[PDB]
DNA sequence: CCGGAGCGTTCAGCGTTCGTTTATCTCCCCCTGGCACTGTCATCTCCGTCAGACCGTCGCA
């Protein structure tokens, strides 16, 4: 709300497609338009070709006459936002005039440099607020409803980031002190995602130090045993190094 | 001692809305066409290979 200067045009792609302009939306329109104008956005302003867009939207086999299909969707974007937004050349799209906190992935970008460089300056407490604030920046399940292999390469990419952010920010919370919150999402994330070695060997760290220990290895053997059924192999040698050091009790990390 | 309301699932009515095309309206591009006092033949290479052919040429005998 304190960065909510006037003319300002806000973008979203962390959740949902939508538009802000200074409190009121703008009708995005169709998903196949919301594909294009998150295409658009995840590129920070090139003049990116028309052929390049249309493998966007659609990949393999996009209908052959549909050059003034996607033109005529650079219309409702050109109509539905500013004129001067969107520029073309050459016949590829750009759009330009994105300020600071206009797209929520460049303030998504900005949050995890500064939590990176408070993280090796050795402060605890502005990282804990920028990854904070950047926790509140994903809105349900990122680029809803849009179609195209290409979106959904960008959704596992930034299903993954957000994996490793949250990763990061567990970490730092059982480094500082907090268990309760954090066993409690790793319980959640491990509930909606069970074949994550990391989150798990996460719950080892956070029960081992809460007050845990026979669920915790009970998870572990549900893990074991549903790492033998699908892919019949062995899990990674750290983890199994840190169920050792678990179980010979060595208080050196407290 | 089967009834009932509530609950799960399964499909047809209509109502808007995306998916995909089309011609119309600015803007730029590109090829052809037009210049009506007179002004009517430029240009500077190329040398201190180099060696001995190999050749046809070509005027003299």
């Amino acid at each position: 709300a304190e960065e909510e200067e006037s003319g300002a045009l806000r973008f979203g792609v962390l959740g949902p497609v939508r538009a802000w302009r200074d409190g009121e939306t703008l009708a995005t329109g169709s998903p196949q338009q919301r594909a294009l104008l998150a295409a658009l956005l995840l590129r920070e302003g090139r003049t990116a070709t028309a052929g390049e867009l249309i493998d966007a939207l659609w990949g393999e086999e996009p209908p052959s006459q549909a050059l003034a299909a996607v033109r005529t969707y650079a219309s409702r974007l050109r109509k539905v936002l500013d004129p001067g937004v969107l520029v073309s050349e050459s016949g590829g799209y750009a759009v330009r005039g994105l300020a600071e906190g206009a797209l929520d992935l460049a303030r998504a970008q900005d949050l995890a440099s500064a939590a990176e460089k408070a993280r090796s300056a050795g402060d605890l407490c502005h990282a804990r607020d920028l990854l904070r604030r950047a926790l509140d920046l994903w809105d349900g399940e990122v680029l809803a409803g849009v179609p195209g292999p290409y979106a959904q390469t960008q959704r596992v990419r930034l299903g993954e980031w957000r994996l490793q952010l949250l990763e990061t920010r567990l970490d730092m919370d059982l480094d500082q002190g907090c268990h309760a919150e954090a066993v409690s999402e790793l319980t959640a994330l491990t509930a909606a995602h069970p074949l994550r070695e990391r989150l798990r060997e996460l719950l080892m760290l956070a029960l081992y130090r809460s007050g845990r220990q026979a669920e915790a290895l009970a998870v572990y053997a549900d893990t074991r045993r549903l790492l033998a059924d699908e892919l019949g192999v062995d899990p990674r040698p750290g983890l199994q190094e840190l169920q050792q050091r678990i179980l010979q009790a060595d208080p050196a990390l407290a």
